[PDB]
């Protein structure tokens, strides 16, 4: 729903608010225009009931996002931010849609498009791994489409919060365990870069086969048991792209030791071999 007279200031710069395009418990996202009618998304986070630990995780993610955006164009831009004791405003790159919503409204995805997105994702995640950050909770919703290019929105660093404001409402894929790796389920560090490869593999599996590998299991304890059980054979239906079949089998090995790495994935023929005549 659009906001028709609202506006906000960030570091002495005024922004017209067109509409709200998202919400967590303590947070909101707004489609906004600056003084020169350039479009942005502003993330607002209320800090009024956040403890020092939570606060410091927000501070950490902001520092890292400000640094890492210079290292890759597959991370979302953070143009400015304002940070007080009460709130954070972040002025960020705008996208017309996130990958989750895009995939919901696409049955048949173009093979070229899928490969292009796969590359974008790999480059983003590779970048955070290179600075010691394992996201540890990658879903399609963490990726924003900006003129055909996927941008990673967050680094999984910040501590999530709950609507004790209430009037409670939430979304399809926030709780989801469909992208979760076996070692995460055992775990309750032992969090390695390989955790992210499983999650990325699950996204690619969605793009290839039209669902995540354990999506069929409604019963959430049966699902978690299926993810861990070596005898539970994951399906990989035959398709023209034999390199894509290989990538998925390699990402979804349950043993993280035996599971493929991001540098390996980047040199894989799926990413590298020119299919075009
Ligand atoms: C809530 C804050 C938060 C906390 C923790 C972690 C995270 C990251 C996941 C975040 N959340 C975030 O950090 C976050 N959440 N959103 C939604 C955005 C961000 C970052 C910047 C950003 C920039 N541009 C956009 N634009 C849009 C992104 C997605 C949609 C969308 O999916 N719409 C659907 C289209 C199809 N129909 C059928 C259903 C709706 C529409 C959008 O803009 C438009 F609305 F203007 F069009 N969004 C975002």
């Amino acid at each position: 729903e659009n906001l028709y007279f609202q506006s906000m200031s960030v570091k002495g710069r005024i922004y017209s608010i067109l509409k709200q395009i998202g919400s967590g418990g303590s947070s909101k996202v707004f489609q906004v225009l600056n003084e020169k009618k350039q479009i942005y998304a502003i993330k607002y986070v209320n800090l009024e009931e956040a403890d020092n630990q939570t606060l410091d995780s927000y501070r950490n993610e902001i520092a890292y996002l400000n640094k890492l955006q210079q290292h890759s164009d597959k991370i979302i831009r953070l143009y400015d931010y304002e940070i007080t004791d009460q709130y954070i405003y972040m002025v960020m790159e705008y996208g017309n849609i996130d990958l989750n919503s895009w995939l919901k409204k696409k049955k048949s995805i173009d093979p070229w498009e899928r490969k292009s997105y796969w590359k974008n994702m790999l480059e983003a995640v590779h970048t955070i791994h290179q600075h010691g950050i394992v996201h540890s909770d990658l879903k399609p919703a963490n990726f924003l489409i900006v003129d055909g290019m996927l941008k990673l929105i967050d680094f999984g660093i910040a501590n999530q919060m709950q609507p004790d404001t209430t009037s409670v409402v939430k979304d399809s894929q926030v709780g989801t365990v469909n992208y979760m790796p076996p070692e995460a389920i055992k775990d309750m560090s032992k969090i390695s870069p390989k955790s992210d490869v499983w999650s990325l593999g699950c996204i690619l599996y969605y793009m290839t086969y039209g669902k995540t590998p354990f999506q069929q299991i409604i019963n959430q304890i049966s699902k978690l048991h299926a993810i861990i059980d070596p005898n539970h054979e994951i399906e990989f239906p035959d398709i023209p792209e034999k390199d894509l079949q290989d990538v998925l089998k390699c990402c979804l090995k349950r043993d993280p030791k035996q599971r493929i790495s991001i540098p390996e994935l980047l040199a894989h023929p799926y990413v590298q071999i020119q299919t075009h005549p």
